[PDB]
């Protein structure tokens, strides 16, 4: 069985790995190749701070709630493993700030020690009147991506750096299954009007005294669109930009001032952190994740395409669940081809 | 009036500050001076991780508990100040690990969001069956000591590097008040059998992914003597060593291993942290802080000695309370001399 994964973000690589470690002992020639226009440093996944946190309001598909849950329980089970540091995996507590009282998140019992802000804490943030506090996990995209490769490489998963033009192209050269993990750019290979870029821009700053994450929430601004501060391993992420439809992969000097002024108002100590660099990325926005099979009707017969894109602003949070699912689906294919 | 302060550690400097700001206006010639044998870079106060947290069991003088309280609200109130970083001040949440269930601390409501660890959290630390979790503060002793220094230097307080041989020596040469902040070395000036060196050794290590302090408790070894992990700004502090009576200011190879071994067990990810520094220190251990006046009867008249030492292993946690008290005690000295 020749298997071609398109894309090398958290999704492609996490799906690649899963499919391997779950089916390599069962399929005799399980040949898995990764095709991607961009690698390790130049993906959206690298632009992610990697804070685990699904939306506030429930998802359109309750499957997703489990997927995130699955992912959290996985990473948490490994927070102490001797490899945690290569993964870029660590614990982080922090604040979720709100203007008015809002219902508990469905994930409340997933994070460690969930609870509500005690007045003295809100005192630290004059402009916010209510909020949560809990312990969570960070999985730095860059590190994680780097770690996934090593696992993948020693597993014989070959990487090629190319821009796939069509699903047929990849089919024409032997692919029995095509795992489709092409992120926001998925549209180029098959129309999907429901997919939109959630353009983001961030600032990496040096402020090692910040030990907590601090996410603001504002209805006049909308999801991911108010100041947030996520302490990384080597550097603190200053962010708060989400613009639908914007394809401009370029740091914007107007957005810069937004990030800076917003985060500085939040935490004035950040008023003397040294700016280390700025980045722009595209959230794979979709009413829900396309995580399903499709019989792609090739030449004489047809070839199986598993879709795995549209994880919007919470890829790292959900990725592992999705991978395990993309693997189950893979396994179904194997059954139907009676090559199980 | 002529004030001499002996001690350039947290107590000396912080006391001098309180005295000055409270009494520069009311005294015609308020002339404060600091004599110290060691300064800002080479004090015990410089080995202190700086974690705010008093003992678990209530102290002697219940007035102490009030002092830690004053200190904690003072610091919390400046956590977002423009100069919080020069102070070396920041917020930090973390764990406290106990073997069996055990009654809550007296301070439970001074810290932020105090609560008990939920079973899952306790599953992170297999060796511990019960504990607390709260947000707290660090005042890195070094950064703080440097900040005070500038404050004092700005306020015209003069510094002299000298070994004071006796109270009288300093009285003979002109002092009207002698604020005694000689910490653990207080004995060499006035017999105090209760004062004792609580020797400790720390390990500064480079593990920026750690966002929480982890303190352990084990009665078989008592306070300060079980693995602890305190994330500073530049580096993580490893520790767990308390030795009463030991006056060796010298890093110990057996102590090292003990620290390193103890801490790697607590949190395995430390196993791959690079070791940056190693340092010994003496907690000024006493049944209780001595914070009181004393008329030292010299020649014609006598001079006034405010004693302020014996803060053991919680000097930073408590410094501001004590400092305010010594300034109050200094106040009366004033009224009685008809200088109010
Ligand atoms: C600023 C910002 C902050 C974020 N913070 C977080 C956070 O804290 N937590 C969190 O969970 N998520 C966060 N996210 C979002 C999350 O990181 C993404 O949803 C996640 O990375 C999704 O994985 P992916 O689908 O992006 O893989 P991608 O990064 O989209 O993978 C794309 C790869 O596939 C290749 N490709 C695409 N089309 C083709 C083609 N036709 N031929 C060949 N190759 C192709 C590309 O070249 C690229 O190499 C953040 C996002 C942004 C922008
Ligand atoms: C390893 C370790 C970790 C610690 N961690 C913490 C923590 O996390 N939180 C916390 O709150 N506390 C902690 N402590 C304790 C705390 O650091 C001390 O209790 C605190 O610094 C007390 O202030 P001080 O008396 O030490 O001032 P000192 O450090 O004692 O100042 C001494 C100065 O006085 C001078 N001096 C002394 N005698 C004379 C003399 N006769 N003539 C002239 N000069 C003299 C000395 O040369 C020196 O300059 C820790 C202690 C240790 C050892």
């Amino acid at each position: 069985m020749r298997v071609v994964v398109i894309g090398a973000g958290v999704i492609g690589l996490s799906t690649a790995l899963c499919i391997h470690e779950r089916y390599h002992s069962v399929l005799q020639p399980l040949d898995i190749k990764v095709y991607a226009d961009r690698f390790t440093p130049l993906t959206t996944t690298d632009v992610a701070a990697g804070l685990w946190q699904p939306y506030l309001s429930d998802p359109n598909n309750p499957q997703e709630a489990d997927w995130s849950q699955q992912t959290f329980d996985y990473l948490l089970s490994h927070v102490h493993s001797p490899n945690a540091e290569n993964l870029g995996l660590f614990l982080i507590s922090g604040y979720n700030l709100f203007h008015e009282a809002i219902p508990d998140p469905s994930w409340k019992d997933t994070v460690l020690g969930f609870r509500k802000l005690t007045p003295r804490e809100l005192d630290m943030f004059p402009d916010y009147g209510y909020g949560w506090f809990h312990t969570s996990l960070i999985l730095e995209g860059k590190n994680y991506l780097q770690w996934l490769t090593e696992r993948l490489t020693e597993r014989g998963v070959k990487f090629f750096q190319r821009k796939v033009e069509s699903f047929e192209e990849v089919a024409r050269e032997g692919a029995d299954v095509i795992v489709n993990c092409t992120g926001v750019w998925a549209g180029a290979l098959q129309r999907d009007p429901l997919l939109q870029p959630g353009r983001g821009q961030i600032m990496k700053v040096d402020a090692p005294w910040m030990k907590h994450f601090i996410l603001t929430h504002d209805p006049e601004r909308g999801i991911y669109n108010s100041p947030y501060i996520i302490p990384g391993t080597q550097t603190v992420t200053l962010g708060g930009i989400f613009q639908l439809g914007n394809w401009s992969e370029l740091n914007n000097i107007q957005d810069h001032n937004t990030i800076w002024e917003g985060c500085c108002r939040l935490e004035p100590t950040l008023k003397n952190a040294r700016i280390i660099g700025e980045r722009t990325g595209f959230r794979p926005v979709r009413p829900q994740i396309r995580l399903e099979r499709e019989q792609l009707r090739t030449g004489p017969s047809n070839t199986e395409v598993i879709h795995n894109y549209g994880h919007g602003g919470y890829g790292l949070t959900i990725h592992w669940g999705c991978a395990l699912e993309a693997a189950k689906l893979f396994g179904r294919i194997l059954e139907e081809k009676k090559l199980s």
